[PDB]
């Protein structure tokens, strides 16, 4: 009988022939194959669906963006963003190899454009063979390696005899059969093009993969092999329906220009035509604003790119257009009707969280659980898992290896919390008293005097964040609310952690330009209130609110204690103060309470990841005659427990929402006029959600270090990120 027919058994063991130590690795690419195909078609995808039922699966395997084929699979063969390993989408240009990108074109074999070690390159470096047949950059030297059989692309060859073709590579004798293989089809992704995801050409598409995926597992059957295979199904992208009335043309807001080009779809791009020489010097931004906020309810915004949400991860390439353009679910933007393919096709490309962009991901075989169903990650996460299952170290990369343990039955690798390298002191209290300048309100309470386990517990209830900024000079200061880790090297607050619940009260006063200079901390002129009084260029805001008092009724005079002060712009404090004054209470009471944690940004190389000390000095200011060093973005993240029953102080399981919220001197990005506050300012902590592992990365912190839960577990955690679902 043939393999699907055979009722489901767990392989606990691996069952192989004598020539075979260990299984093999087979990664196996079903192109533009939505996570939702199996969701609603699983019933007429027998394979497939025995595959997923005795086997690892998730409802959603979130890709990277943009959602296109090539950055995609270099993607999972690497654990890198696109904007690391340089295949940044199916068309590029490169300003300093001045040269265009595309499939079609000999540049596809250029190794200038492949960086980062893909797995069969690993495999290499550790004597690990590997067979491709087809996948990006699999017939291109890189790193001066190819891998051991390999084939240039071809989407001609029949569909069978690529799989036929890795049947034969796996009969060959030891010292010359690879372990790692791969297989790639172009369907799904043809039919959902040429006639639309919801197609009846997809389904028999569909069908069509389906009933080749037996032939693989069949032929691993008459093989002995269907016991000694780890199966990795997966694919690059979703499928989304375009239409002709929902494709913005930038003419009809230009003109019609012939001087820039624009790289057309969802994830569209702008440079200028006159390349290299303007590549850099042309007006990005005198453009972007003459983009923003055109229509109401516009569904294109454009970005220059270090302004798009860090959760996208794109823009330290050079080969991402400084000017880029995020596109609402369905909608696509080209420079006029003339630059862009057919409208109303199906197309992909869109923001890597939509629902309709998620990937499929099956893990099958001896070191996969049979019959769990595990929540979304990233593909990025896959390249640590194959080199666990291939027996290799990985390099470098952006996934967090562990952080997939769950899939196997039996971890390979034993993740460890990150140490703490910054330089920790306490700060003494210094006993001299400047003048700030400050007009406290009669109301204010002042700190007349200003000369503990319960009060450190209730305010870092997971463990204190761990700097991991190497010998970064931090003291804690701790209050009776909050704690501050508090940089000795910048001036200013790392983070504030505090934890807010359901009937603490908020208090109603004033405390416009009032500060109390805190005595534990050096004196800086722009701590003080003189600094940023009338300050047009630049103002400061607050950590920890001081309107929450949870023992008393007044201002919380600790909270305007000179180290819990950042600086910051005018507009940013419309999103500042409304997300304190009136988004925190109802999260705490839809969430029975949350802890928080917030902090300033550093990344003016937008790279990721927070800036050394050098960057820093080269991005400071001189505003009012004084040094200041003006945040990127503002961080926060909330926690609170699985059980509603329980406040964030007892909490059997955690619930994790982290943003990185951009920090404008203006809100262009939020087109404001005419809209509710309560409905833009939360649209814009929306958009900029991001994993807490992307705050830990941009700031050098690492979180919940104390709670009991093993690494790996709260890596799952700290590497979430809800969909959108259309
Ligand atoms: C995603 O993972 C990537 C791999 O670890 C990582 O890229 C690495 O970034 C560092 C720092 O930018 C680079 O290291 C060196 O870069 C230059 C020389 O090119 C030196 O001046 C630096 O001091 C440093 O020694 C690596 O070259 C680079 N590796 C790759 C493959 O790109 C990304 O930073 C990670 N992304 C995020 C958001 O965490
Ligand atoms: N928008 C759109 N792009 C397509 C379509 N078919 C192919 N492409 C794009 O054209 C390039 C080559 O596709 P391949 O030849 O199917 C890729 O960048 C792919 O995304 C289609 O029907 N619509
Ligand atoms: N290794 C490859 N080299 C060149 N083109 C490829 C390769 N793999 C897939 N393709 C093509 O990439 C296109 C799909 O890209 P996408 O629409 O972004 O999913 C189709 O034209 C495929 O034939
Ligand atoms: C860039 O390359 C193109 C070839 O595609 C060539 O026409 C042009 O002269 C080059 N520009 C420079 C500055 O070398
Ligand atoms: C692509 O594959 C098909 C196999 O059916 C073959 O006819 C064609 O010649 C191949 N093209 C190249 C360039 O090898
Ligand atoms: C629109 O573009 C022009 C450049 O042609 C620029 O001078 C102008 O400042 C832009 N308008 C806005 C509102 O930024
Ligand atoms: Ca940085
Ligand atoms: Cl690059
Ligand atoms: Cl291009
Ligand atoms: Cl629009
Ligand atoms: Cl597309
Ligand atoms: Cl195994
Ligand atoms: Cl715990
Ligand atoms: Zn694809
Ligand atoms: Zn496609």
């Amino acid at each position: 009988k043939s393999w699907v027919e055979e009722t489901c058994e767990s392989i606990d063991t691996p069952e192989c022939p004598a020539e075979f130590e260990s299984p093999p690795t087979l990664l196996f690419s079903l192109d533009g194959f939505r996570a939702e195909y199996l969701h609603t078609w699983g019933g007429l995808l027998p394979v497939i669906s025995k595959l997923k039922n005795c086997g690892t699966y998730t409802k959603n395997m979130r890709p990277m963006y943009p959602t296109k084929a090539f950055p995609n699979h270099y993607s999972i063969v690497t654990g890198l963003y696109p904007e690391s390993h340089g295949i940044i989408d199916n068309k590029m240009y490169d300003p300093k190899m001045n040269a265009s990108f595309s499939l079609k074109s000999k540049e596809k074999f250029n190794p200038l454009w492949y960086k980062g070690q893909p797995i069969w390159v690993t495999a290499n470096h550790q004597e690990v063979k590997s067979g491709t047949y087809f996948w990006p950059g699999s017939d291109v030297e890189i790193d001066g390696i190819l891998p051991d059989i390999y084939k240039v692309y071809n989407g001609s060859v029949p569909f069978e005899e690529r799989i036929l073709a890795v049947l034969e590579w796996l009969q060959l004798p030891s010292h010359e059969r690879p372990h790692f293989y791969t297989l790639y089809l172009e369907e799904p992704d043809s039919s959902g093009h040429s006639h639309g995801p919801v197609s009846s050409e997809v389904i028999k598409a569909l069908q069509k993969v389906d009933r080749l995926v037996g032939m693989l597992m069949d032929g691993l059957k008459d093989l002995g092999l269907d016991k000694c295979l780890n199966l990795i199904l997966i694919s690059d992208h979703g499928m989304e329906q375009g239409s002709c009335k929902k494709y913005v043309y930038l003419n009809k807001y230009l003109g019609d220009v012939n001087n820039v080009k624009v790289v057309y779809g969802p994830a569209a791009r702008l440079r200028p035509t006159d390349v290299p020489e303007t590549y850099y010097s042309f007006n990005y931004e005198a453009l972007a604003k003459n983009l923003s906020c055109r229509e109401p309810n516009q569904h294109f915004r454009p970005y220059l790119k270090p302004f798009l949400p860090k959760r996208l991860h794109f823009a330290k390439s050079d080969r991402i257009e400084p000017l880029t353009f995020y596109l609402d679910p369905q909608w696509q933007l080209a420079l006029n009707p003339s630059e862009r393919k057919y409208c109303g096709s199906g197309f992909h490309g869109s923001d890597n969280l939509f629902s309709n962009m998620q990937a499929l991901f099956i893990g099958y075989g001896p070191a996969f659980k049979h019959g769990a169903e595990v929540d979304s990650f990233e593909n990025i996460e896959v390249y640590n898992l194959m080199c666990d299952l291939l027996g290799l170290i990985p390099a470098p990369n952006n996934g967090s290896h562990g952080s997939l343990n769950h899939l196997l039955k039996k971890p390979i690798y034993n993740p460890s919390h990150p140490k703490e390298e910054g330089f920790l002191s306490q700060c003494p209290i210094k006993s001299t008293s400047n003048d700030l300048g400050c007009t406290c309100d009669p109301w204010i309470v002042p700190i007349k005097d200003f000369e503990d386990d319960d009060i450190y517990h209730m305010t870092v209830p997971y463990g204190r964040p761990r700097i991991l900024l190497k010998q970064h000079r931090v003291c804690l200061l701790q209050q009776q609310q909050f704690l501050t880790g508090y940089s000795l090297d910048l001036l200013m607050p790392l983070w504030a952690s505090y934890t807010f619940l359901s009937n603490d009260q908020f208090s109603r006063d004033d405390f416009s330009n009032c500060l109390y200079q805190d005595l534990r901390i050096p004196l800086s002129p722009v701590h003080k209130c003189s600094y940023y009084k009338s300050n047009s260029k630049l103002s400061y805001g607050f950590l920890t609110p001081p309107r929450l008092n949870r023992v008393s009724n007044h201002i919380y005079s600790e909270a305007l204690l000179t180290s819990n002060i950042v600086p910051m712009y005018q507009s940013f404090q419309v999103i500042w103060h409304y997300l304190h004054d009136t988004l925190l209470q109802r999260y705490a009471h839809e969430r029975n309470g949350i802890n928080v944690v917030s902090g300033p940004v550093f990344d003016f190389d937008y790279d990721g990841r927070y800036d050394s000390l050098e960057i820093l000095k080269q991005n400071s200011r001189v505003i009012r005659s004084q040094e200041i060093l003006i945040p990127t973005h503002f961080f926060i993240v909330l926690t609170s427990c699985k059980q509603l029953s329980e406040t964030p102080l007892e909490c059997s399981a955690l619930e994790s929402s982290a943003y990185i919220l951009p920090h404008r001197p203006d809100n262009i990005e939020s087109c404001t006029h005419g809209k509710r506050e309560s409905s833009w300012v939360e649209e814009l902590l929306t958009l900029h959600r991001a994993r807490v592992t992307d705050v830990e990365l941009i700031t050098g912190l690492s979180f919940y270090q104390d709670r009991q839960e093993s690494v790996s577990e709260l890596l799952r955690l700290k590497t979430h990120l809800p969909i959108f679902s259309q």
